[PDB]
């Protein structure tokens, strides 16, 4: 059952933004290297397959590098029932998108703290102002904020990001700065509720710095790639 979260989220009274209510966004995990550092993030979208970015992944092609913990709220006394789960293999999105796949080594046990993500179907293109959440621990309680999508078109103007936005990504901030997600985030979920569940929309991918005045965060538009994420999964 994907989308649905058991303990229902909270929205606030990542820079910026608020702690999280514990386990409301059972997608979310934690990308550690084999020495258990946190460095980034990702979505659970079945059991046995999470998604992040592909520049997560930069330091080494070695999926023995990388471990998943999902489950959790607190990045460093994990909590009893948070679960890690070895990497078995690593892909790339193969035209250079900032976009990958990690297939687990067993499959994630779903609980009420750990439930996939719902994949978007391709090409859909989240409304301009739409109000989505983006959660991670970056720049130790996993944190959420509120942002509203911004359309490409407005985004890729001069006075936001000047023409760097391309069709397979999305922008979403808030232009008078302050509330951002930021470099422990990347690779983690842009997720909006779509009539009763939780869709992911986006990977978190770049930005001109973080919580910036005019500078909109830039994910990668998971609905242009979910046919290639359909395809790998199916394959392998
Ligand atoms: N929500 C704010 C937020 C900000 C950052 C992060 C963590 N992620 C990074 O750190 C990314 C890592 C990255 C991502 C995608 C890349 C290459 C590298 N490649 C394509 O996807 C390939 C396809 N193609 C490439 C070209 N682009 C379009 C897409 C267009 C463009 O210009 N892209 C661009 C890319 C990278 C950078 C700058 C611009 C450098 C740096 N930005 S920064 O200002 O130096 C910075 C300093 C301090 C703190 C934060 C940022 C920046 O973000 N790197 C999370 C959240």
């Amino acid at each position: 059952d994907c989308g649905k979260p058991q303990v229902e989220p909270k929205k606030c009274p990542v820079v910026g933004g608020c702690v999280a209510h514990p386990h409301s966004w059972p997608w979310q995990v934690s990308l550690r290297t084999r020495f258990g550092m946190h460095f980034c993030g990702g979505t659970l979208i079945s059991p046995e397959w999470v998604l992040t970015a592909a520049h997560c992944l930069e330091k080494s092609p070695r999926p023995s590098s990388y471990k998943v913990i999902l489950g959790a709220h607190q990045e460093v006394n994990l909590e009893p029932h948070v679960q890690e789960i070895e990497v078995s293999r690593l892909f790339l999105e193969p035209t250079r998108k900032d976009i990958a796949l990690l297939k687990l080594s067993s499959p994630a046990v779903i609980t009420d703290k750990v439930i996939p993500a719902c994949l978007p179907s391709p090409n859909y293109v989240v409304a301009d102002r739409t109000e989505c959440f983006i959660t991670g621990w970056g720049e130790g309680l996993l944190k959420e904020a509120q942002l509203p999508v911004i359309e490409n078109k407005v985004c890729n103007r001069y006075e936001f990001l000047n023409g760097r936005v391309q069709s397979t990504e999305l922008c979403a901030g808030h232009l008078a700065g302050g509330t951002d997600s930021c470099q422990g985030d990347a690779g983690g979920p842009l997720v909006c509720f779509e009539k009763d569940k939780y869709i992911l929309q986006g990977v978190t991918s770049w930005g001109l710095g973080c919580a910036r005045p005019n500078k909109p965060g830039v994910y990668v538009r998971v609905s242009r790639f979910v046919t290639w994420i359909e395809g790998v999964m199916r394959n392998n």
